[PDB]
């Protein structure tokens, strides 16, 4: 295990006949050839851009690549046709290879109309190309009618990247390709499309979830099928669900907080696809996405050793731009990684020695303290490695003027290990919530986690709305309580859905749950609208809840998206009130995403 990481460009925007290349799919043929597929985009856009599905082949394990060839050719003139968003699926029992993609004419995903007739240009069709000669030549089929059991499903696309064939269970041999559909209610849902006859016929299973999008599946160590999805509702994380029936139907969808995502595609595969059911090796998954929540950047590989329950292991492969990626397992024990660096489509090859992980997921809880204080938090390491590590270390990534150190007891096979982290925060430090990184470093590899240190802010969990002048709840979720949920994506909104609703001034008052020394209020505006922004304000406080002292602070907030501080000399108070005197440009309504209170718990 000498570490290996290499890359090379396969398509470069503005070279070889297209101004833009995106949307990677990668597989290994029954004869060991690597196939890389992707869009060529004549007008640089998603469907219904007149796109082509392209393919390059490597016959030497990915070292060198042959000519760019056209699998499905778009038409830029009469009539306009596009083929976009490839996904490979190899039937390893028959040798047959499929490449799923859209067939667009007038409409893409958003515009597609109900119907399944291949001649209808108002439908985004579902196509599949089939090859029986290792991807040299292809025949083409439209399968929309076959995969549309509900005439309310007006639009669909196969998730680009690579589908799977089940190896375990009563449904062994089944081919599974994930799609996103839009139903008659307008929701985006995930669904598995599958074949039990080696691609002769395809059908849709039961749709799952809401706020879904491009999504992927993988067969777990016990033969359940794990679904991992882009979140069209923009949580900043991946969504997950599990099937016990070979991908036909799924349970409840949940967010996976250990998988940050900027709302984009990602890949998940078995590290050991031939490992037997129930084995340790069968539990190992690899994952690729952009780890940034704020841009398509910080492309990262992660590894789970427990069927995707935890993700102890991570390493950055692309610190810069990284706007799509797909993983495949190579015959030589390494992994291919076909991704978008911003320059087109790039092929990378890495091994597990490069990734450098140990299967030892660990936890550190979130902690609160005051500036000028120290606190110690416990560490719990679950050793899934099966080996002893006599001298593990813990390395923390925190503000450079803080003092942070930690330690962990030796790792033992099959056991939990304990540790600790002490944090000292200097006097004066600005109140806020501070993310802190932690890396378990061992001779056998590394694992990591993160936790939040809250400094100088009261506990929102003890706070409640004492009073508010107005709130919208009829047409949207504008609850006053939204200010104290720690989420900048949810907001208090004053009532707007009745004409008689009040205009300015507005007012929101918090019960802190108890009397505290306080010295500040932090305000965060509504993030996705500019027309209900607080401008002029006064802050008042109360020891007993009806008699208000103040203004203790006044001013005019800005249009900054970040927390804005209104500070005041320290005073004891059970209640704090924000009077919103005015809106930035005189609109009627007030919205606030967050309020936090600077004080001593
Ligand atoms: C058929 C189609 O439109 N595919 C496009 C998808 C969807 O539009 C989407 O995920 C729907 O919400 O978006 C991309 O992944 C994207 O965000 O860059 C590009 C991809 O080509
Ligand atoms: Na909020």
């Amino acid at each position: 295990g000498e570490p290996l990481y290499t890359e090379q460009d396969l398509a470069v925007n503005g070279r070889e006949g297209f101004p833009n290349y995106r949307i990677p799919a990668l597989t290994v043929t029954p004869d060991g050839d690597l196939l890389a597929s992707y869009d060529g985009r004549p007008t640089g856009i998603d469907a219904p851009g007149p796109n082509s599905i392209l393919q390059r082949r490597s016959t030497d394990g990915g070292r060198t690549w042959g000519e760019q060839q056209v699998v499905s050719a778009g038409q830029t003139t009469a009539p306009i046709k596009g083929f976009s968003d490839p996904s490979y699926l190899v039937d390893r029992e028959t040798g047959t290879i499929f490449n799923f993609h859209v067939y667009s004419q007038r409409q893409g995903f958003a515009g597609s109309r109900p119907g399944t007739d291949p001649a209808d240009p108002n439908v985004l069709h579902a196509n599949v190309a089939t090859s029986t000669d290792g991807g040299l030549t292809w025949s083409h089929r439209t399968i929309t009618a076959d995969i549309t059991p509900d005439p309310g499903w007006r639009s669909r696309f196969a998730a680009s990247g690579e589908g799977i064939q089940l190896r375990y269970g009563p449904h062994a041999g089944r081919l599974i390709q994930q799609y996103t559909i839009i139903n008659a209610a307008g929701a985006f849902q995930a669904v598995s499309v599958y074949s039990d006859d080696h691609g002769r016929t395809w059908r849709a299973g039961e749709a799952v979830g809401v706020g879904m999008d491009e999504n992927k599946t993988v067969e777990l160590s016990d033969g359940r099928v794990l679904l991992n999805s882009r979140d069209s509702a923009r949580s900043g994380y991946r969504k997950v669900a599990v099937s016990t029936d070979g991908g036909h139907s799924y349970g409840p969808v949940t967010i996976d907080r250990d998988l940050p995502d900027p709302t984009n595609n990602a890949s998940i595969i078995r590290a050991f696809p031939d490992a037997p059911a129930g084995s340790a090796r069968a539990k190992v998954l690899l994952f690729s996405n952009a780890a940034s929540q704020t841009s398509r950047s910080q492309g990262t590989i992660r590894m789970s050793c427990d069927d995707g329950q935890t993700w102890p292991v991570s390493k950055v492969f692309q610190p810069g731009s990284m706007s799509g990626s797909t993983l495949t397992a190579l015959p030589d024990g390494t992994y291919g990684l076909l991704y978008e660096p911003g320059t087109g489509i790039r092929y990378a090859n890495f091994n597990l020695a490069w990734l450098g992980g140990i299967c030892a997921p660990f936890t550190i809880p979130d902690v609160a303290l005051e500036p000028g204080q120290q606190v110690t938090v416990p560490v719990a390491v679950t050793n899934q490695s099966g080996i002893a590590v006599p001298k593990p270390s813990l390395q923390l990534d925190a503000s450079p003027d803080w003092q942070v150190q930690g330690s962990v007891e030796p790792l033992m096979p099959g056991r939990q290990a304990k540790g600790q982290v002490t944090i000292t925060v200097p006097a004066g430090t600005t109140p806020g919530r501070y993310r802190v990184g932690a890396t378990l470093r061992t001779s056998a590899g590394n694992a990591s986690t993160t936790f939040t240190v809250t400094v100088g802010l009261l506990d929102q969990a003890r706070m409640s709305i004492a009073d508010v002048d107005s709130e919208e709840t009829a047409r949207e979720d504008g609850r006053a309580s939204n200010v104290i949920d720690g989420n900048p994506s949810t907001f208090w909104h004053t009532e707007w859905s009745r004409a008689d609703a009040p205009g300015y001034p507005h007012r929101i008052s918090l019960d802190l749950g108890g009397t505290h020394t306080i010295s500040g209020l932090q305000y965060t505006r509504r993030q996705n609208s500019a027309n209900e922004q607080v401008a002029d304000y006064e802050i008042y406080t109360s020891l007993n809840g009806t008699t208000w002292d103040g203004p203790v602070a006044s001013g005019r907030f800005t249009t900054s998206l970040a927390p804005q501080r209104a500070v005041f000399p320290a005073r004891d108070a059970r209640y704090i009130r924000l009077v919103a005197l005015s809106e930035q440009t005189g609109h009627k309504y007030a919205a606030v995403a967050e309020l936090e209170v600077e004080g001593q718990r």
